[PDB]
């Protein structure tokens, strides 16, 4: 199996990286704008495959993503001093006007993994222009803040992370929605837990843990820059859920008909991923300041992306 | 790291299978009255280990256990042509009383993982021998059924069983407990899941699942004359649990103060596993029907243990 | 994808076992004339996928082998007391007759993975029935003896068997031809190797180890009665390969046109292992008597599959 | 189990990201002088690990280290505009002046593994500085060229670089020597091979692999300004040799005593990796020319040494 990977900048290079230590697919093909800079990493990537699992990592034009089962669309233009949010969204949205149609059209039953920022309305843009079934365009979303919850909680009460079954939905971002409501551990509610683990979670322990998670990405940038070891991983995770046809419940973005009374808008919500992407969508136990969080962040979404044209 | 396995059958010898099989140790010993048929499952399985890690995989005395983090208990006596059960509760025991000492004997800081049937009194007087804390003695319980559970959910779901928590609790035998109260996918109720997913749990799916985990056992032992792939799995996951100190939550067998008011008892709950063994108990949120149907498990196991003077 | 198995016998059944545990596969289909058995172990096998990956365990006729990029075939062996070897071989050959169409009528792209014995025959007989090329029908072949002879040579040097590189050709019986001349270790010479150890390998080792590769079946079924964790893990690896279009070196049997003479022979012989079965096939650097030996284990298997009638 | 890992740049946390994907360790510890760089490259990969397996990444102190059963030295000063290598390698060994007694001070019994370059040189000071056994000092040496090496090999031959057993001895740098003449697949020489399968390596090919080869990193950087995923993974797969006491073969760097003819210098040649560090040294078949190469490759590296009083 093949898996194209667009943008090969530390978060598509990350992400081959990931998928030829785990040894997902037999081949991975790097395109960039920089073709010197795909090569390099592929080749440092190809390097790598010795010590773990046989991989043909290469570097390639869009042509060369034919046959691939799932393509991550990880491209995304450089930010500069003096960039507003809104700048940097229109900017990408015309890098994914002409990316999208040239990944289609050398692999039309390709299975699209958005990363490129902002994820959820990016995965609308991809939506809109790919013109396929909607669970075929996938956003990674909320599925790295859902790690970022869990790690954190895990953290706390000295337990594995896959134990902490908690969750992050909405925005992939500031409005994003941290579901305590429903969180659990061993079959129990989450702070019931805590409590017997002797690792209570205070009030004022949930009002860190949300800034940790919140603030995650701000945190790293100030000290690395940018973010991508995390998100590499959960891009490589999503894709081979894909290429097994693995059916697992992941909370990742795609285009919602309706949620909380907001039509038409891309979000994470807990979801099926299988071979065609995206096949189940589940809207989960929520509480009604979590009702509410949600419908905000789903405005705020439907917003950005109307003003775009999307 | 050593792992080693007391009771060379077709139970010990399939967990060391699946122990060389995924590299969780680097040596694994067998140990068995018929040092002919450890040696032979030894060589058999050290065999495999070009295909798989490196494993030193052999057979050997009680003092060969010399080092290991963890020895699985899955010695037992065969059944005779025309005696009862109870007969076999308290020759098995008489085997424990042989085994445990020796085994502390070498590897006195060892963590003891029960696979002997009936599994909860077997853990309990592994529990009453041994003279170490009650973490420290860790029984297979209801990790199997568990997985059932699980397994025939994930069929009907069409779904991967690892998305699926649901637990079983209690006595590993016809008084277990499954708990549909509290069953989630997705942070969504069991029940509602299904629903959304198109593949409704009928009152006669839940009849029907029900009592496919509870003859799990049975309908294979009719096909095949006995269970062995299934709980090798279980308990080669539980050793490695151990030996990385995962604190991850399973639902196992253990030594328990209080459950439901029975006092002193060994059987099923959702505990944190690590380096210690079980260092945590949690009960998950249960309906009035469950609550009853587990404290009749428990009086079951209680009144059980006594009678044999554990 | 999809893997098949022919016959739920204990080699069938650790097949699956391992092929379940390493997640190699999304759905492996047990048949067996036995429904009742190949159920049994289905159902056994699926329940411990919880505790690994999710794998779509059941048993099913050919019909429901669709699409399976491998099927093995373990399918034969059943002797009555006083029959002969060749009498036995007829049986054996007959069943496959009435197995291999109905296979390939059920999944014609299928690639053949043969362990039934003598492998090299029945490796033969597949092939003259199944009218595919030469490299879709692959024997277990030395895979075994392979293994046996690096794990002897990894317990006297005290080295992970994966450094070990030696093989074995051949036929897989009493005619094998353990590869000494060019067997090497860090790119020396074995022996070299051995004494820069500090654990030369004495001729008195030597012939011990060519005693422990050439009676290792015969000594493991006087302890347990049969052998197959080593051989299940050895399909399974094959099977990896072959689903991974991996491209790796294997000592495996396949039919041969020509081997130091003997023309039109199946045995065994490194060969490169991917999507399409083997897909080359090459001949070690061999000492004078090696050659010789190779020859006349050629010969006999050459005269075996002609009075068969392949 | 707990690995640490001191320089916390792209090679040190590419090397932490290996691990935690592969679960090397429960416990990976980061420690760099810039604070905020180790905590954010340590938070990246924590929120990686809900995805693979449970791991507690964490930046710390040299205190932190303890009970760390190795420690990577990848630590360096940044280069400075218009400064030479040799300039900057009397800057890097003055922080391994500072950085190995402060590594050993925490966790005496660690095995060091130096990452940082000239790798050989810095092996050899941190084995001089350290005064350990020499096996417990080891340095990446050519590991990374073996497998370019075998990695180019796998293009032109199409076939899984496991496959392939080539190695890279000598300095790892210009001086390097690729062991054309023992090099072999299938037990094969190399050349023979590649004609067997239909891809010869010629003269012209042979060449093109060297400067594949030795021009790699120079390639590498051209393209992304620095090589970090090769090492990385490197680097994670001799900290898993040396964790589970693997006694794998790999082409390492180490304390030498004699090298043709060359007294007391840090190089690489095959050995054996387990628990203590390199645990035995061998010298691969070699030409004429190889031993030539080496020696000339030895006497680079003494004279390199010296210059600096190690
Ligand atoms: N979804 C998440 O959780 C998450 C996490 C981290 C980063 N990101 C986002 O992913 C994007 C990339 O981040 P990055 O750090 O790798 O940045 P880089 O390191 O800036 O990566 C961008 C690369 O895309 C390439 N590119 C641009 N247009 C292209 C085109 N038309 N065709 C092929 N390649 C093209 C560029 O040349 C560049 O190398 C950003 O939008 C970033 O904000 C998302
Ligand atoms: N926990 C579960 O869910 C589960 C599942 C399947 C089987 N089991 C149980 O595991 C046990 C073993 O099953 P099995 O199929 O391997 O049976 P066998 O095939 O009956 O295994 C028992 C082995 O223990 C050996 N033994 C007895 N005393 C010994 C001693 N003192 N020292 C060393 N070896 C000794 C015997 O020689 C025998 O080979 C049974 O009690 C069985 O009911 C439990
Ligand atoms: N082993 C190999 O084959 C191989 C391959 C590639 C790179 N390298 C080498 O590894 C080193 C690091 O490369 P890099 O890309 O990560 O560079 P960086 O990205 O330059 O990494 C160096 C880091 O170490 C930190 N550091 C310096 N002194 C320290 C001290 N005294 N204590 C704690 N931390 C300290 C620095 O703050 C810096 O972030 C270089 O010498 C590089 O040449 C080796
Ligand atoms: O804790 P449980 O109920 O045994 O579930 C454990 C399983 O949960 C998982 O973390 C998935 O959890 P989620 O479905 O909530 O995402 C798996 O990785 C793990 O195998
Ligand atoms: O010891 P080397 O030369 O580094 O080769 C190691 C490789 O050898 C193997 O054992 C394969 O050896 P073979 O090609 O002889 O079968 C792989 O499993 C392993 O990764």
């Amino acid at each position: 199996m093949k898996v194209g990977i667009v943008g090969s900048g530390m978060v598509g290079s990350a992400t081959a990286y990931a998928l030829a230590l785990l040894g997902v697919a037999r081949e991975v093909v790097l395109v960039d704008l920089d073709r010197k800079l795909a090569q390099a990493h592929a080749e440092d990537i190809l390097h790598a495959t010795p010590f773990a699992h046989p991989v043909w990592v290469r570097a390639g034009s869009y042509g060369d993503l034919e046959g691939a089962r799932a393509v991550v669309l990880a491209a995304g233009v450089a930010q500069r001093p003096g960039e507003t949010r809104l700048q940097l969204l229109d900017r990408n949205a015309q890098v994914f006007a002409q990316v999208v149609p040239r990944v289609l059209e050398a692999a039309p039953e390709a299975v699209l993994l958005v990363a490129t920022n902002p994820v959820d309305v990016m995965t609308q843009v991809a939506y809109r222009l790919s013109a396929l079934p909607p669970g075929r365009v996938v956003g990674s979303g909320t599925i790295l803040d859902t790690a970022r919850f869990r790690a954190l909680l895990a953290e706390h009460l000295r337990v594995a992370p896959q134990s902490v079954h908690a969750y992050v939905l909405g925005e992939h971002g500031d409005s994003e929605v941290l579901v305590w409501s429903s969180a659990q551990v061993g079959g129990v509610p989450l702070l019931e837990f805590a409590e017997a683990r002797g690792r209570a979670l205070s009030p004022e322990d949930r009002a860190r843990i949300d800034e940790g998670v919140r603030r995650a990405a701000y945190r790293i940038i100030e000290g690395k820059g940018a973010t991508y070891y995390g998100i590499g991983a959960g891009l490589a995770r999503l894709v081979r859920a894909i290429l097994t046809d693995e059916k697992g419940v992941y909370t990742v973005s795609a285009f919602t008909p309706e949620v909380e009374g907001v039509l038409e808008v891309s979000l994470s919500l807990p979801r099926i991923l299988g071979a065609g992407g995206v096949e189940g969508t589940v809207y989960p136990s929520l509480s009604p300041e979590e009702r509410e969080a949600l419908r905000r962040s789903a405005e705020i979404l439907k917003e950005a992306a109307f003003a775009l044209g999307f």
